This record gives C-alpha cells, structure tokens and sequence, in this order.
C-alpha cells in the first residue's frame, strides 16, 4: 500500500522538482541545438555557424539568462506556501538544494563554453575542473564541437593530446539530453575522411 499519493503537501514540492528539472531541461537542450554542429561532419559541409569568438560572447548572454533563471527558481516555493515558517520544511530544502544543484551545473557549462581554445594545456585545466575529471571522450568531444571549433583534424589533435596525457558512466551536462549526445557520437562515426575516421575509432572510441 502507497499513501504520499494521496497528500497534496507531499505532491506540491514533487512537482516543484519536476519544473525544475523541465526548465534545466529547456535550457540544456536550447543552447546544444543552437551550438551544434551540423551533420555531416566535414572541413567541407560547413564553415561552423559561429566562430569561437561569438560563442564566448553567447555564453556571455546565458550567463544573464542563467542569472533571472536562478532567481526564477529561489521564488518557486513561495508560488506552494501560504504559512512561510520557513526554516523547515526538510522538504522545502530539498527543494532549494536541488535549484542549486541544477544552476551549478549550468553555470559550470556555461563557464565552460566561454573558456577560450589558446592552449591545449590552460583548457585542459579548466575542463577537467569544470567537468570533475570527466574520463569521457565523446562528451569531451561534444563539448569542444559546441565551442565552434572548426573541423581541423590538427587542431583537435592539439587539442586532444593535452587531454588524453593527462586522462558509472559521468555524462556531464548531457545528462539533460542524452539523445543529442547520442545523436553526435553517431555522426561522428560517419565521418568519411579516413583520417578522421581513424582519430574517432584509434583515438577517441
Ligand atoms: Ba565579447
Ligand atoms: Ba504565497
Ligand atoms: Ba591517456
């Protein structure tokens, strides 16, 4: 026998959670399909929509749209209370913490797509600090295509080796939407240029 389904009080902060969850969810999904790379993958079958330069500056405006989402959140309770004796409820908290936990994480992809591509070594600090250690080679990867890269096979060397000398499954930030993900590692596998083709299978898997 199951008796939380009954009781509005229980419900109404599940359901905080859940708006939560869905505008995290938005905001992940809006920002991959506006970053994204194009399939298929190619030095041709592209330019890359936007140079490296205009995505920092993009990140730039989600920071500010990450902040009034923050704020969004913090007043999300208030929308369930008509007694706001709020040093309780354990629920209530478990609410403000999850609010939290979400922002942190956008704001640690945010950070990261503003990280600029000068040195393979600098980014590679920055990456496995915002990412806790990531061992992931296709989030890696997802990653530094939605930074705009272009599909310079040196570049990603370059960029990859600092990477791979220093590097249950962690998804990072695609947690919220793990068919693009999916999607990306499968274009990527697509990709005609046997060189390419060879760094994918050898060397990212
Ligand atoms: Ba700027
Ligand atoms: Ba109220
Ligand atoms: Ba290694």
């Amino acid at each position: 026998f199951i008796l939380s389904q009954f009781n509005r009080d229980v419900y109404k902060w599940n359901f905080l959670d859940k708006v939560i969850d869905i505008m995290t969810t938005n905001f992940v999904s809006n920002t991959i399909r506006l970053l994204q790379p194009v399939p298929p993958f190619s030095l041709a079958g592209s330019k890359r929509k936007f140079e490296t330069r205009t995505v920092v500056n993009i990140g730039e405006q989600l920071l500010l749209d990450l902040e009034l989402l923050k704020e969004i959140f913090h007043t999300l309770p208030e929308s369930v209370s008509n007694d706001s004796d709020l040093r309780e409820n354990t629920s209530y908290k478990r609410v403000k913490r999850h609010a939290d936990n979400n922002i942190d994480q956008l704001l640690k992809f945010i950070k990261l797509l503003m990280a600029p591509l000068d040195s393979a070594d600098d980014y590679y600090e920055t990456y496995s600090k915002l990412t806790n250690n990531n061992p992931d080679s296709a989030v890696w990867s997802f990653v530094l295509a939605l930074k705009g890269i272009p599909w310079d096979l040196a570049l990603w060397k370059k960029m990859w080796s600092a990477y791979n000398l220093e590097t249950n499954r962690d998804l990072f930030i695609f947690k919220w939407d793990k068919v693009l993900l999916g999607q990306f590692e499968n274009n990527l596998a697509r990709m005609q240029d046997p060189n390419w083709s060879k760094f994918v299978r050898q060397d990212l898997k």
